[PDB]
Parts: C-alpha cells; sequence; structure tokens
C-alpha cells in the first residue's frame, strides 16, 4: 500500500468478543513498517490512521509514554493514570474542548526503545489491550531496514485496579475508547532518539495542539493531565508542568527507609520553594521525573532545532556547546522557547497538577540516578548564564527581559554555592570542632583529631572508588560512608547547639539556624503541604552530608560514560586427496617469493571523541578540587601559608585560629540566610497571585 | 599423514640455486597443521623433522624467539646474532659438545603470536631465508581450528650486514646452515602462551639441555650465547642470565636524548650491583629485557606447572595469591626452581655474555613499559617473602638455606624502602627547604611555599590522569611533570650542597653523598665499566624524582588492565505475494492473545574476576596512600596531630619544626649508607670470586 508495508488483522475473538459487549478502527489492529528517519515520515507518504477516516481528525492533546522495558507494574499505572484523566475529560459538562466526543481529540503514544529490552509482561498486557499481537514484523523490507514497528489500535477497554501483583482490564458501559499508538524501536537508541521521534516524527503528521511527555512508572493524579491542559489558556505560555510527588507504599510504609524520606523531603522543598520562585520570574526547568507538556507551535523550530541535533556552526574539530551541548541539550528545549526570536513565550509551573514517581531506595542506584541530575543542572546552568544575551534579542517586553535577566544570574549564584560545598562543608565542620575543643578542652581534643580523620578516610575513599569502581560493586561501603557523615552531622549539631546554650548562659548560628527553619515552614504551610516538615525531615538533615560529600564527588568524577584474508578448509571422511594433483604448480612457487623479496626489498572519530570526553572530565576533577582547596587554605592558613607568614615575622610560630575563620563562618551563614529568605519570598508571591487570579 | 595435514613444497628455484652454490632437509620446507593443546603434542602423533631421519638428532640447545607484532629490521638483529654465535661455536675446535656438525645440536624456534599482527616485511624475511611461503595455511580441518601453523626448514643463508633500511643475505662457503622453525599462533593470545608452546610442546618432543628465551629486538653478542652455555657445566646451576645494554645507535647519538641516557645509568647499575650481590646468594632473578637459559631437567615439573596454570588448589571463589600470581608467574620459575624439594638448583648470572636491546624514547611508552616491571617486582617479592619457608624444606645443604633466607629478607627489605619512597621524598624536600628558610630568610620562603603547591599540583594531577586518562593523550603534561620534578631536583642538591657549604665555614648529608658515589663509583672501577659515572649520570640525578613520584604512582594506580531474532526480509520488487492467501488462519489470532494473556496473569564470571581485579587494584592504593601519610603526619606532626599536642599542653601553639625531623633526616641516609654498603660489598665478592676461579 503507497510502497509501504501494511497489515489490518482483525483483533482476537475474545477482545472482539468484549468490545461488542460496530465501527471499523474498533475491530482491525494496523501495522506499519517504518523504514525511514524521524524527520522524513510525512515525505514517505507515511501516514496514521486519524488521517484517514472521511473527516480528519484534528488531535487536541498527543500523550507521549516512553516504555521503561520493564515490569507491566509500572507501565500499567501510568496508562491507569491516563485513562482515568481521559475518563474525567469526557465527562466534563460545562467546557468548548472537551465533551462526550474527546476521546477523539487524545492520542497516547508508547514509545518503546529496546524491540527485545521490553519486558515480556508489557507486550502481555499491551496483547490485552489489543494494541499488539506477534506474528507479523518485517526485520528487512526492500533491502532496507525498517527503523521501527508502528501497531495502531483503539481500545474499549481500561485498567481499572491495580494490585502490588494484578491489573483489573474490564469492558463496561463506563469504559472508554483510548486511541492506543505503539512505538516499538528495534535498536537501543537513547531518549533523545525517542523525543526525536515524538517531536519530528508522529507529531509532524498529528499536529497537536499540545504535546506532553510522560515515563513509564509515573503516575498522573485523576486530574493532573487536565490541569495541566488548562495552563495553556493564555496565548503566551510556551511549556509548563506540575508537581512530583514520592509515593510511600501501602498506608506509607517506605517512610521506615531513612533514604526514601530524605528524597521525599527533598522533592517537597524543592516543589515548593525553587519551582515557585522560577515560575515567578517565567523560565522554569522540568524536573528529571516531572511529567512536561509543550505547546507544540512553541518548540518547533529553533528549540527543537537544538535540543536534537546541537550547534550546527561546527568544523571538524570539537566544542564545549558544539561537543559537550548535549550534556544540557534538555533543559535546551526551555532555554530556547523563552529567548527565542521575536516570541515572548514563558514557562508556567501547575501545582494543581501532581504525578506520583518511585524513587530509588538502595545507595548505589540513588547515586547513579543522581549522576545525571547533577551534572545536567550544573551544564545547563553553565550554559544558560553564558547566553543571557539572547534574553534581550527576544520579543519579550522591557520587564520580562529584565526579569529574566536577573533570574538567570540568581541561578548563576546558586550554582556558585553548590559548586564550592565541598569546601564549605569541610571548613564549617573543622572550625566549630576546632572551637570547642579550644573553649571545653575536656574530650573534644582527641574527637576533633578522631573526626578529622574519619573525614579524610572516607573523602579519599570516595574520590578512588567513583574514579575506579562502580557503586554496585562495593555498596556496603557506601552505606558505611554514609553512616559516617551522618554521625558527623550529629556531632556538628551537638557542637552548634552546646556552644550556643552555654553562651546563652553566660550573656549568631542559633540566629540564622532558626531563621531558616522557619521560613521553611511558613513556606509549607503556606502550600499547604505542612506534613513532610516533620514526617520525613530528620533524615534529610543526617544524609545532608552524603548529598554534598558523596553525590557530588561521584557526579563529578563521572560526567561522561567513558567506555575505550581467513581461508582454508579440509576435512575428507575417506581421507580423499580432494585437491588431488589439482593446485600443484612451479612457477607460483617462484611467484611467492619474488614477491615477498620485493617487501623485504591517527586511529577513528570514536576514539577521538572519547578522548576529548576524558579530558574535559579529568580537566573538571581538577579544577574543582583545586578551587576548593584555594579556599580552604586562604581561610585556615593550611597549604604553608602559615608557616610563610610566621617565617616573615621572624624575618614566631603558627596560632591555632584566626579571625579569618569568624569573618568566613558569619559569612556562610549570612548566605545561607539570604537564599532561604530569597526563596520564601518568592513562594509567597507565588501563593499570592495565583488565590488572586483564582 | 598419520591423521595429520602435511605438505613437503621445494623452496623457491631461486633459493634452491644459492642453496646448492643435495642432501633432502635443505630443499623440501615442511609445513604441519597444529591442531591440539600445547600439553598433546607427543600423544596426538605430531613430529619435528629433528627426529625423523635415520639416526634422530639430539639437541643440545633450543633458542626461543617470542615475536608479537613480528616488526622486521628488529627480528634481523636478533637472527643475526643467533647466526654469529651458531657460525662461532661451530669453528671452535678444542671441544666435545661443538666442531663442524655444531649447527645440528642447536634448533632455532620462532613463534609468531598473531599472523594477522605479524608485520609483512618480517615475513618476507622469513620467506627469503626459505622457511615460509604463503599458499597452503588451512584455518580448519577435520571440523577442528587448527591453534597454529608449524614451517620448519634448514636454510644455508645467513644475514652478513644490517644497515638501517636493509638487511645483507649472503651464502657464501663461510656461511652455517640454521635449523629454523617457525611457529605461528592464529588468534593473540599473551607472552605466557607463547612460553606455554616453548615449553610444553616442542621441548617435550626435542629434548633440549639448555632452553634460552630470546625476545625480537634483542641483539645477543657475537660470543654470549656460547659463554652462556658454559655456565651450566656445574651441574647444580638451574638457570643463567646475562648482562643487558642500552644501545646507543650511530656512534652513541641516542645519548643525547635524556631520557635514554637516564636508562643506560639505571640499566648499568643494575648490572653491576644488584645482579652480582644476588648472584653471589643465588636466587639471582632475570631482568625484562635479559636474555636467560633454563636447564630443562630443572624447570620440568612443579616449576613449569605453576608458572603456567598457578596454584591448582583453588575453590570456586578467588584467592589473592592464586589469582595474582600471574604477577610474579615469571619470577614463580626462579623462586620454583631454586626451592625445589629434594633439588639443589641454583641460578647464575654470567657477565661474559651480553645483549644490547633498544629502550622507549618517549614518556608514554616509557611509564607504559615500567607500569610492568614494577608490578611484577612487587608481587613477586611479596610472594617470595611469604613463602620463604619453602626453602627449608628444598634439598640444599644448610648453609645455602641459611643464605637464601637472609637473600629473602633483604629482597623484601628493598621492597619496603621501595614502598615508602612516596613519603620518604617528600619529607626530605619539605624539612631541607623549610630548614634552609628558617636558618637564612633570604628568599627562601616564597621559594619554600611556590614548590610546595608545585608538587602538590603535579602529584594530585598524576593521580587523577593515571586513574583515568591514558598516557598517550597527555604527553606535553608528563613532560611537564618531570621537568618540574627536575627542577625541584636541583633546588634540593642546592639546599642541601649549600648549608653543608654554610656549615664547614662556621665549623652529616655531605659525609653520606659522598659515601655513597664513591661505592658506585668503586663499583663501576671494578666491573670495568667506568664510562656511564659520567656520561649518563646527571640525567640519572634528574629524572630520579620522576622515577619516585610518576612511575610508581602509575604503576599502583594501573595493577591490573580492567576491561569492563531477525525475520521477514520481504523485498518483493515485483510486489509478489509470497504469503498470498497462506498465512490467513483465524485460530492463530486466538492463539498469541492466550499466550500473551497467560504472561500477563549474577552474571558470567568475566565481571566477576572483573570486579574482584578492580577490588584489589583500589584496596592496595588507598592502602599506599594511607601509610604513605601516616609516615608524614607522624614525623611533621600534620593532620591535625600538632593542633592536639598544642591542645592538650593548653588543658600554647604549633612549633615550627621538631627534632622528629632530624630524627627521620638521619634514619634516612643512614638506610641509604647501608643498602649502598651491602650491594658494594655484594659486587666485590662477586669479581674477587669469578677472578679466582677464572
Ligand atoms: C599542598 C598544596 C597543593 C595542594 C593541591 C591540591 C589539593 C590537595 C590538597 C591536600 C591537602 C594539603 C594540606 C597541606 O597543607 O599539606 C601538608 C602535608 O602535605 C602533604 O602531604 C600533601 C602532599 C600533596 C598531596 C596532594 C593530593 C594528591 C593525592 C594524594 C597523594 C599522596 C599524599 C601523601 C604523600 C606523602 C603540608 O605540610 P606542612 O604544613 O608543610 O607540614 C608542617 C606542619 N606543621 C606546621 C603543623 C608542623
Ligand atoms: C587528614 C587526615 C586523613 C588523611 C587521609 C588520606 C590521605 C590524604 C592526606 C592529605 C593531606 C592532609 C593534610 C592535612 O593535615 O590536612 C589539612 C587540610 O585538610 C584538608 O583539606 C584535607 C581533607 C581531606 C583530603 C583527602 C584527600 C582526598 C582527595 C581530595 C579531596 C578534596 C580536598 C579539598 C577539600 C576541601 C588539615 O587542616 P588543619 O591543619 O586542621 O588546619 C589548620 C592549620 N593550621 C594549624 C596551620 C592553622
Ligand atoms: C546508569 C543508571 O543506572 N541509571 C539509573 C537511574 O537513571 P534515571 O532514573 O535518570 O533514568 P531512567 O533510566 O529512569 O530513564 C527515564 C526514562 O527513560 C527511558 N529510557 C529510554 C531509553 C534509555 O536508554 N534509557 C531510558 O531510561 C526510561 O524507562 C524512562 O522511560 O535511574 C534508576 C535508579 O532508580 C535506575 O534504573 C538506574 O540505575
Ligand atoms: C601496554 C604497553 O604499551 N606496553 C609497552 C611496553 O611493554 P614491554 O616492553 O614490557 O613489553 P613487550 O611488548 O616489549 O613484550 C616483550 C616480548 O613480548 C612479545 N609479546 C608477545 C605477545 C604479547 O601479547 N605481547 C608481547 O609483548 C613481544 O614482541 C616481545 O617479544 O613496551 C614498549 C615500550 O617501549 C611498548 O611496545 C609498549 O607500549
Ligand atoms: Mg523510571
Ligand atoms: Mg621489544
Amino acid at each position: 500500500w503507497n510502497g509501504n508495508f501494511v497489515f489490518d488483522s482483525p483483533i482476537s475473538k475474545t477482545l472482539l468478543d468484549q468490545y461488542a459487549t460496530l465501527p471499523n478502527e474498533f475491530k482491525f489492529m494496523r501495522y506499519q513498517a517504518v523504514t525511514c528517519e524521524p524527520n522524513q515520515l510525512a515525505e514517505k507518504n507515511f501516514t496514521v490512521r486519524q488521517l484517514k477516516y472521511l473527516t480528519p481528525r484534528e488531535t487536541e492533546l498527543m500523550l507521549v509514554v516512553t516504555m521503561y522495558n520493564e515490569d507491566h507494574i509500572l507501565l500499567g499505572r501510568t496508562l491507569k493514570g491516563i485513562m482515568d484523566n481521559v475518563k474525567y475529560m469526557v465527562k466534563k459538562k460545562n467546557s468548548s474542548t472537551w465533551g462526550p466526543d474527546a476521546w477523539k481529540k487524545i492520542v497516547v503514544c508508547i514509545i518503546s526503545d529496546g524491540r527485545s529490552k521490553i519486558n515480556e509482561r508489557s507486550l502481555a498486557l499491551l496483547s490485552s489491550l489489543g494494541c499488539y499481537q506477534d506474528g507479523f514484523a518485517k526485520d528487512e523490507i526492500n533491502e532496507k531496514k525498517v527503523a521501527m514497528h508502528v501497531y495502531e489500535h483503539t481500545t474499549m477497554i481500561n485498567i481499572t485496579n491495580i494490585s502490588e501483583s494484578e491489573v483489573s482490564l474490564e469492558c463496561n458501559q463506563g469504559t472508554v475508547p483510548i486511541q492506543l499508538l505503539f512505538c516499538l524501536k528495534e535498536q537501543n537508541q537513547k531518549k533523545i532518539n525517542s523525543h526525536r521521534w515524538a517531536f519530528e516524527g508522529f507529531a509532524e503528521l498529528l499536529r497537536p495542539n499540545i504535546v506532553t511527555l510522560l515515563d513509564a512508572g509515573t503516575m498522573p493524579g485523576k486530574d493532573s493531565i487536565y490541569q495541566l491542559w488548562r495552563e495553556f489558556r493564555n496565548p503566551n505560555v510556551g511549556g509548563a508542568c506540575g508537581e512530583i510527588r514520592t509515593d510511600l507504599g501501602k498506608r506509607f510504609v517506605k517512610l521506615l527507609n531513612p533514604l526514601v524520606a530524605s528524597q521525599n523531603f527533598e522533592y517537597k522543598m524543592s516543589n515548593i520553594l525553587d519551582k515557585t520562585t522560577e515560575s515567578n520570574f517565567g523560565f522554569i526547568t522540568v524536573l528529571p521525573g516531572a511529567f512536561s507538556a509543550y505547546r507544540f507551535e512553541a518548540v518547533r523550530g529553533q528549540p527543537l532545532q537544538k535540543y536534537f541535533y546541537g550547534e550546527i556552526m561546527e568544523n571538524e574539530g570539537f566544542h564545549f556547546f558544539s561537543s559537550n551541548m548535549y550534556l544540557a541539550e534538555d533543559r535546551i528545549l526551555c532555554f530556547e522557547v523563552v529567548t527565542k526570536k521575536n516570541c515572548n513565550w514563558i514557562l508556567k509551573y501547575c501545582r494543581s497538577s501532581y504525578a506520583s514517581t518511585d524513587v530509588p531506595e538502595r545507595v548505589p542506584e540513588f547515586i547513579l540516578q543522581r549522576r545525571r541530575w547533577l551534572n545536567g543542572s550544573f551544564f545547563a546552568s553553565v550554559y544558560s548564564f553564558c547566553h543571557f544575551y539572547r534574553v534581550w534579542s527576544s520579543g519579550h517586553n522591557i520587564g520580562r527581559k529584565l526579569l529574566l535577566t536577573v533570574e538567570f544570574f540568581y541561578l548563576f549564584f546558586n550554582t556558585l554555592i553548590s559548586w564550592f560545598s565541598l569546601s564549605s562543608f569541610f571548613l564549617v565542620f573543622r572550625i566549630l570542632t576546632v572551637s570547642i575543643a579550644l573553649a571545653y578542652h575536656s574530650a573534644f581534643n582527641v574527637l576533633s583529631v578522631i573526626f578529622l580523620w574519619l573525614y579524610g578516610i572516607c573523602t579519599l575513599s570516595t574520590f578512588i572508588l567513583s574514579l575506579g569502581n562502580k557503586p554496585k560493586s562495593t555498596e556496603k561501603f557506601y552505606v558505611l560512608t554514609c553512616v559516617i557523615f551522618a554521625v558527623m552531622m550529629i556531632y556538628m549539631i551537638f557542637c552548634s547547639i552546646f556552644m550556643s546554650v552555654k553562651s546563652f548562659q553566660n550573656i549568631d548560628i542559633v540566629i540564622s539556624l532558626g531563621s531558616t527553619y522557619c521560613l521553611y515552614l511558613i513556606s509549607s504551610i503556606i502550600y499547604l503541604q505542612p506534613w513532610h516538615m516533620l514526617t520525613s525531615f530528620i533524615q534529610y538533615i543526617l544524609l545532608s552530608p552524603s548529598y554534598i560529600n558523596v553525590l557530588n564527588i561521584y557526579a563529578f568524577c563521572n560526567v561522561h560514560d567513558l567506555s575505550w584474508n581467513p581461508l582454508g578448509k579440509i576435512n575428507t571422511t575417506e581421507d580423499g586427496t580432494f585437491k588431488m594433483e589439482v593446485l600443484v604448480s612451479s612457477s607460483e612457487i617462484q611467484a611467492n617469493y619474488d614477491k615477498y623479496l620485493k617487501v623485504l626489498n591517527e586511529p577513528s572519530y570514536d576514539e577521538k571523541k572519547t578522548g576529548y570526553y576524558a579530558n574535559v572530565r579529568s580537566l573538571v576533577i581538577i579544577f574543582w578540587v583545586i578551587t576548593n582547596f584555594i579556599i580552604v587554605a586562604v581561610v585556615l592558613e593550611t597549604g604553608g601559608i602559615a608557616d610563610y607568614i610566621a617565617m616573615k615575622s621572624i624575618s614566631a610560630e603558627i596560632p591555632l585560629m584566626t579571625s579569618k575563620a569568624s569573618i568566613y563562618f558569619n559569612v556562610i551563614l549570612w548566605l545561607v540566610a539570604l537564599s532561604a529568605l530569597i526563596r520564601f519570598i518568592g513562594c509567597s508571591i507565588y501563593m499570592i497571585v495565583r488565590f488572586f487570579k483564582k
């Protein structure tokens, strides 16, 4: 058909039996062998059923779900969320867009990447829905490798219950049809290629209004997708995101794990403070698991082009934003949408839309997950700060350009703070432990020495294992390191409290620690989600030194993933002379000798790119360590500086502590207080504006 | 023939033309397809021509030449050296073993690691000799992969001149026949497998008296092989080696390179001191490039068995020595032969036999070469010290057992010194630079701070690049680091000389530095090779800090090399319906659905061994760094110890320097003087004994 392989094989008699409990699209399942590039779907005469009926279907919302090639449970969770949202949107009464036939304006796209990696349970479930069936998959046509397989069905069944082991599929008068579209790549290309298929491929044929990106295992709420869609009423909005919640399992059983409570508090703090503060200015960065939506006309053009391919202008050699730009290629979309030329798109954060995802529960996978977040956030901030002049070439008004400039400066200020945390934590810890020892003398001298040595044995080992080993290989040591750092944090808290109490008895750390805690709590109260402030808060404080001295070290030590004529067969069962008298010459005997006597008379692009990536990774690490030690040696007078000053004075001996320690200790808490104040003000403005608009 | 593939195809008419300038073996070149394991050559009915004549040939000396890339010129020099020695031995008149037919008692075996890797120029050279010709190589026989190809010829031509670009081959009345035997493995197995073929394979058929190991590119002297053979007159000798000389090129042009003069001095010091002294005690090890010889009956049995396969007693898990035995596998033979049960074999060092090899001239390949020497020497010393009790289970007399015990203790003492060199160098450097600054105040304060920072920026970078990067990628930085370390060594020498001169003017470092230099020079004079003591000595002193702070770091950071349903090709040009009406059942439509609904109703040994190796590498590194810093912090009172002592005294402030620095500084030079004295006495005893015996 039209030069492409197609097939319409009716779904199982069983499925068809319940579907009737009939128009044409419910009854056949269509297959399509896509053998072109994603950016060629329209010109290759490839189409989708939405475009073939008597009246073509104008789609309003395209839900792209990236199959995790994982257990059906996660995918079933995502699909159940989507079907619940669609049912809500078809039961809506007073609405111009959604109605009893909105099931026709929504398309679900499941871009599975591993044709072999895909879990059998997923295909088994997808088959139950009727959007897949085995048997007709041509791995080669016209002597050309088919790039992916497209199966299209409109199933009338919905998942209504998902226990710990089963998904309940039923077909009643209350179920709604859903337009599935199962894409299935055949070879392991990364997530950016899945997005390339979603955006440059099927979105070019369907022409949606909004394009929503989901993952496998992310459950949207009963009402989340509709609330995210409502954000695009304002014609200026070019993107949006929602809240991310850690799901705690049956009656919050997972809170007993101390690595899940930490992430619960971290997620809810992030959503309450950072997302609202950024959304006030107008530029936000979708969280890794946060469900996102992009108005199609907004991302179309330059944003997509530099998200997929990167900076085109590049010679044969490599460049920081021409060979390393991909590091922030994702957040590039947000950076490119906001700063589009002659266009005033803004990014908005929706709090009425949430999605509950599952968080890692062991330290190895936690470290491996955060390795991609930290590198992405660091490179994205560097790039956005370096290219802030683009804000003044866009189409915004003067006030919105000024606001965006201020936000970019503040974001780079936060990045600069996070870069020096390695030295800041050690400086605070050492100054505090030596000050209390020097003031009270009781047993804190030996504790100071012991804790200095414990930190050094855990920092050195973390560097070495992150540079050479893998987290899965050594999990017990990482658990031990986290426990040791938690004990050090307990001791630091004890020193601060104890000296503050004694100073109160005798008559700033107490002043700030209370201010930032109260700002946190007041923001939580205003956001109307205050239970995290006590339920899962302590574990965040104890596993906070391990977020500054383990996740950062591994993230920086693993910036890029660097992966560095036969003939002659004789076998005669009867020992027969197959060659016999043949292949027997006297002139050839001289030919080989003459030829042999006559003889006696940079590697590929991959290794070059790998070398460049390794050099970048080892230059970043070295600069990080050197600058942090520069700060430490300037403050504590380590590195032989105190020796040098003593020698100049002789031209004496080293004192125990100086006023530089006090000055630095005050500066750090002032910075912390300023950051907390800024984020509190941002959250307050967000809630006030939202309330007035509502 | 006998169930194995053979072929006797006369050599080129050209070759045969000069050979006559005729008995049977000169005129045919025999091929053999070896399809068995090395330890099965005799039982498989595989033989070599030496065993087929009317009277079998009892071989007296078997020479093994290992070739991998099989570069030409290098192989040409190796063959020319062997040819010269054989012709000299045949010329020898007053000898029972050697005479006009001495060549028949010597067999030359050339084993190539990979036919794909062998250099075409070499194979061509081999063809010129007539021991190889292309065309009849069966990569498969009897449905079994042939393990290696054996070509056997007895050529009458010799190489008589090797210019920089040509090898001069002539056939006169003065040339001697040589019994070549070209082994050619087909896939890249390592050098230990080449030795397994040499020892468990063809040596089992030939039954030689002495087995000599050479490496392509190494040139034995005009008389070296005979002088090495003469060492086995003493029935107690079980092995032997000779001197290694760096060849300096045409009129010593290569001495202008400062990385070649350093290795020249290092090699000649090693041969003069360490070999002679070790030879005195016995159990004299062999240098990596040093040509070696083993009496066949000596190595046969337990030594070979534990050299090739390692410790047999082992469960499914890993053990340290068993798994890491390969690190000391080559230096297992020497340890095994000496300590053989009920046998009194000794190892002797022959100075009358030498061989000139080529040394690396760039820093990357120099580091990569020394990475295998340092690891081998470290593991061999550890194993030999751990298993010294085996000396008292052998057959030696009481005095020789005592001597071997003493030698093992002294060798581990040297290894223990070499383990702490990282801290020793820094301690000496820092104490010296702070002492001169503290005494004279002029400009040495800033120099002390500058040099402390330069060392730390070059040590940190060396660790990071050795752990993450590769030497070839960053050569300029390694050159810069070596230059910086040479400048630091110049400054240390200046400080020592300057303070010693001022102290002489006012009235131990001078005392020792002169004693060790004089012992070096007197040993060189007694060994009668004194030109190195001035020609290539200074460059060794300047590139000595880079041998302690670059080669060691890279060697320890790279202990082990850790390398972590197609169907439906439907392409009908005429749009032919291959399935057509067929493949249109309806019962199958239900079968897949039912099966799919029913579904919805540790890695391999390699990764485990790799994980173990990485863990061993990262535990060794950590222990090395920790112990060296323990020494440094105890001496200099770093690591917060001085702070702790000051706090106890308060229960004051840190002084600049203590008496621990003086005590340590004296202890180090005492150790150096003791080592120099021991090696001088050993060399003197060696020369005196050799002179009296001669
Ligand atoms: C290197 C690594 O170990 N990554 C970890 C991390 O990354 P992290 O969670 O960032 O990444 P994910 O693998 O979860 O990727 C998110 C989306 O990408 C799809 N998709 C598609 C193609 C592809 O190559 N990769 C891919 O991830 C995923 O199923 C999902 O749809 O998260 C999890 C920890 O809880 C673990 O699964 C992993 O240990
Ligand atoms: C990892 C590495 O880079 N090794 C370096 C080093 O090791 P090094 O000199 O120790 O090792 P060599 O490669 O020279 O080995 C010696 C003998 O082994 C043969 N043989 C056989 C099989 C095999 O796998 N390997 C093998 O070496 C060799 O040709 C020779 O006959 O020496 C040289 C430096 O001047 C360089 O060639 C190399 O850069
Ligand atoms: Mg997931
Ligand atoms: Mg070589």
